[PDB]
């Protein structure tokens, strides 16, 4: 019933994203240098991990959301979240 | 009752920090290239995530410690741990 | 009984590694730019975290696998997984 978080950051400002899995829902809080605000990420799951990388100045984020034994990858390449190709056989 | 960890690293040596949430307490183990040792971070919580970034050679660490549904951000900018501005409405 | 994951990435392609702790076993799924595939990492544990760093083009990965209150570090320096020096007194 307690929340679980994952965090990533990029740059030097920096940008920070914190993902919280809470009661089956994963949401996102954002820092771009001046105030926390709610991000666009909203996906179901009880467990979350995240990684991100820059290509030049363009950020790419991958969030691994799991429900039960099933993990779904969600992708941000600057133009909205979409489901990635990740599969596992858990 | 089992522990949960989070890890971050920086540089090429590298520096590694491993945070362990255990029985409501989060502690920190450190590697700077030659031996593990206990770090200054000590904060309550049952769940931990971490991210870090360099500005030049200066490391900045953010630890997200959660108890129940409440997440507190702890900040290291080289001069002691202090509570950050992070809020969420879980 | 639900899975828990950790993720790391490097480069710009990028390379991604996703670790899944499931029913006491931690396994690894890999992306090197074109298709997910199963990695060599197989170690016991109920909880996983990971960090990685590059030295030039050489990747180094550290996986922190925990069972109960005992955390074991596993190391990849490009030539097979081996147990690291990490200790904690949980
Ligand atoms: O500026 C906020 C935002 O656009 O940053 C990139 C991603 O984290 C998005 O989910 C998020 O809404
Ligand atoms: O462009 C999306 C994608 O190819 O990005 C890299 C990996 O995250 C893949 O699983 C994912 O489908
Ligand atoms: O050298 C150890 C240390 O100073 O490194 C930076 C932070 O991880 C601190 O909590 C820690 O005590
Ligand atoms: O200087 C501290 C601070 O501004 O650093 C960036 C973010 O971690 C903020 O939540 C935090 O208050
Ligand atoms: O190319 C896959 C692989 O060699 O990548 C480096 C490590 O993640 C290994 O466990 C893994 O088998
Ligand atoms: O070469 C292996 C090693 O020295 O790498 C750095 C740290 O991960 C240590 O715990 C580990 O034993």
């Amino acid at each position: 019933s307690s929340v679980q978080t994952a965090a990533t950051s990029w740059g030097t400002v920096p940008s920070i994203r914190v993902y919280t899995a809470n009661n089956g829902k994963i949401t996102e809080r954002c820092w771009d240098g001046k105030g926390w605000y709610t991000g666009a990420f909203n996906e179901p799951g009880d467990n979350v991990s995240v990684t991100s990388w820059l290509v030049g100045s363009a950020i790419h984020i991958r969030v691994y959301a799991s429900t039960g034994t099933t993990t779904t990858e969600w992708c941000w390449d600057g133009k909205g979240w979409y489901k990635g190709a990740y599969t596992a056989t858990n």
